[PDB]
């Protein structure tokens, strides 16, 4: 199966020409194979508001809103799952979340449980702690941006059967594309990392999306300014088997008893 | 403070030998100003055993057997602290473990948590957790080789407030350099991983051993062969203040009510 991130730049309050762009790529990422695309953190608002009022105006409710109803309408005539970060309003409160679509329908929401620096100002820390969705052709879990940070998303999802883990980005700092073949390694799972691009009212993204395999290998990686995107092939038995050798698996050589105490 | 690594290579079953060696590595790392130096696992022993009973037949108690004993010799007349890995005969049973010592004799010791491979035939695992030594200037933590693989030991002995995770190693995969730094980088750590270089019985070591900084960066790393000492200056403010930027501080922003459930 192949997987894809979508590197794009959204554009600030202008979720329907970031819908135009969304689409163009995703139809892209679709020619060329991929099952499962993923977009970055925000893709539908763009990132460095000045105001909560801002974001909160267009922010749109999941399942019934906009951009849930457009990604399900790109899902079912491209036929690929989604995975996309999106400004989430539930009534009073604004979340920085994760929407999972299929070519049948809505499928799930992450919201993102680590905000990163002005995040805490405008969204409420996520708290539908870390989901596994499973597609039937492969589990795909979720976490957003700065979850990467802590080890422990990766690995929670890891040991939820997650076979991919897909992480809509928008990344400031330079460190994740270097860490998250270790992500990889660590739970021999897959990574997509899908990257947002640009510059955004003064606050540059680092773009550098990337595809890395359980051998902590990069299979894909973007450049750090332009809009496109990668897709890779994924070995399902690569991750379903958390052997490294025949005297230790990941999973089982795992110590509970001795950790975080 | 500035720590070290010492690299060498253990000729197997012959700990005077290795003693010897340690003894001229140490004194050139403490001349180079290191107050903390960091051995490779199992330096006494060597690590490619066939039988217990050859492992069994020289291993030393901790603290009054000679590997022990002799480190607290090099202490004395060095001024130094010392990690170094050492096969522990503990009653009828051995654990693979890592003694501290400094001028005024045994601190503590560790036993390796995460076996791997073959050690599983040798050793009992550690049943010590993982722990912290306050040195008063400085609070060391202390993990074993393949504890590397789950971050949960980096991360564990960084929530207990160790300023630097020395680390006795005998790596034969090629990963651990790489992902040291995202060990330090994700705890706000520094990690010094002292290697083993050499052929033991067929089995070939990686050497590379490296100190890692709270940023990720490496601020020395040896060669694949050669026996050498690293040392580098760590500043403590650095690891003890979590805070990455005014909104986030690392163990503050952890959410343990979402990790592995
Ligand atoms: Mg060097």
């Amino acid at each position: 199966v192949k997987v894809a991130y979508v590197q794009m730049n959204p554009q600030i309050l202008e979720p329907d020409k970031n819908y135009s762009k969304a689409e163009k790529l995703i139809k892209e990422a679709s020619k060329q194979g991929a099952q499962l695309v993923v977009l970055p953190e925000l893709f539908d608002t763009g990132y460095n508001f000045e105001t909560r009022e801002e974001v909160f105006e267009i922010a749109q409710k999941i399942p019934e809103g906009e951009t849930t109803t457009f990604l399900m309408d790109v899902a079912r005539d491209t036929g690929v799952y989604i995975v996309a970060g999106t400004a989430e309003k539930d009534g009073d409160v604004l979340y920085n979340s994760a929407v999972v679509v299929g070519p049948r329908g809505f499928i799930g929401k992450y919201r993102k449980i680590h905000l990163f620096y002005r995040e805490k100002f405008f969204f409420e820390p996520g708290d539908l702690g870390f989901r596994v969705f499973d597609l039937g052709f492969m589990k795909v879990g979720v976490m957003i941006c700065f979850d990467w940070f802590f080890p422990e998303s990766a690995r929670t999802l890891a040991l939820k059967g997650a076979d991919v883990i897909a992480h809509p980005a928008n990344l400031v700092m330079p460190y994740a594309p270097r860490a998250m073949p270790i992500r990889a390694l660590e739970n021999k799972v897959y990574t997509v990392t899908a990257d947002r691009v640009g510059e955004e009212r003064g606050l540059k993204f680092i773009g550098k999306s990337l595809i890395a395999s359980p051998k902590a290998e990069v299979l894909s990686m973007a450049s750090e300014t332009e809009e496109e995107v990668g897709v890779a092939e994924i070995d399902l038995s690569l991750v379903r088997n958390k052997r490294i050798n025949d005297l230790n698996d990941i999973f089982k050589d795992r110590r509970e008893e001795y950790y975080f105490r």
